């Protein structure tokens, strides 16, 4: 009898089964809309003066945190917070009153075999392999207007070789890209062999792999760039006891393992207690960047970076 409203960036698949599940336990009417980060992000400020959901669940964190800061977010400590994983205890200080992590992500290439072998090249193994010619029209990643995927890929490369030789390198990888399109649209691409390498977080060309798509994932030499799933209440939320206990839903350790043992798809988690799926890379065993979310998590920054894409890039 009572309502929920989740706007949902993890799968839709998981989005299904999280909803319907949380639905039969505390009687509430519960009914998603799935999107990208960037999708998300735009809807929930187009719709400050009247939210039309209740709770963000999923999506790269940066995005989150700018919401924070634009006063989109309602602030609640779900009681799980104390089982995220230590290394995240500082960003929790700063971000968590109106953040939470859910799930780590971690960023790497995707790369087709059968397209590789057709264009005579080596699978790329460092970000500078991407710019070959013999890649031209062969590439593709996220368009950064729904994807929070390509705003990680920005601030990886700005934080591995600073943002002027960031954008020169993506100025290059774009002659070699033939469109931005959806995230879920780039993995469908390489998997059928539209193109030939991507870029985007490695959970989902684990899954392609597995699923019988000809897909390797490759983690690029060198620092490793990553990402954390966020999850925030909107602020002036229509149900707001029911977005608390989506919160501390999403947070508990059975929950963030239901995406590998029900559906197959390799999402960290984040809950000290859950156990992570064999299939998951093991982010321990990367070199991963001293990753900067709380500044990439600047509502300023997020906007310059994302004009200035726009502006530079196409
Ligand atoms: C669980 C999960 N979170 C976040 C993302 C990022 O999606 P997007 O780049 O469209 O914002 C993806 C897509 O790869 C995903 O599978």
């Amino acid at each position: 009898e009572g309502r929920l409203t989740v706007y949902c960036t993890v799968q839709n698949e998981v989005c299904e089964n999280l909803t319907q599940k949380f639905a039969k336990q505390y009687q509430v009417e519960t009914q998603f809309i799935q999107g990208g980060t960037g999708t998300i992000f735009g809807k929930i400020k187009a719709e400050k003066d009247n939210p039309q959901a209740d709770i963000w669940v999923g999506g790269t964190i940066e995005p989150h945190f700018q919401a924070g800061e634009l006063g989109l977010l309602e602030s609640y400590r779900s009681p799980k917070q104390a089982e995220i994983l230590p290394q995240f205890k500082s960003l929790m200080e700063k971000r968590g009153d109106k953040t939470s992590i859910i799930y780590m992500l971690v960023l790497g290439f995707g790369v087709n075999s059968e397209k590789l072998q057709k264009l005579g090249v080596k699978a790329p193994q460092s970000w500078d392999d991407l710019l070959n010619p013999a890649f031209k029209g062969e590439i593709q990643l996220p368009d950064p207007r729904s994807s929070g995927t390509t705003y990680t890929i920005m601030a990886t490369l700005i934080q591995k070789l600073g943002e002027e030789k960031a954008f020169e390198y993506l100025k290059k990888l774009n002659e070699n890209v033939s469109q931005y399109v959806k995230s879920n649209l780039v993995t469908a691409n390489l998997s059928r062999g539209e193109s030939s390498a991507s870029i985007g977080f490695v959970h989902a060309y684990a899954t392609e792999k597995e699923k019988g798509a000809p897909v390797e994932t490759v983690i690029p030499a060198g620092k490793v760039g990553y990402a954390l799933g966020g999850a925030s209440i909107i602020k002036n939320a229509r149900n707001l006891e029911n977005a608390k206990l989506f919160m501390d839903y999403v947070l508990s350790a059975e929950t963030q393992e239901l995406p590998w043992r029900e559906h197959g798809v390799y999402q960290i988690p984040t809950n000290a207690n859950a156990k992570a799926s064999p299939s998951s890379v093991d982010p321990k065993k990367l070199d991963l960047l001293d990753f900067d979310f709380d500044k990439f998590g600047s509502s300023e920054e997020g906007k310059r970076l994302i004009d200035k894409w726009l502006t530079e890039i196409k």
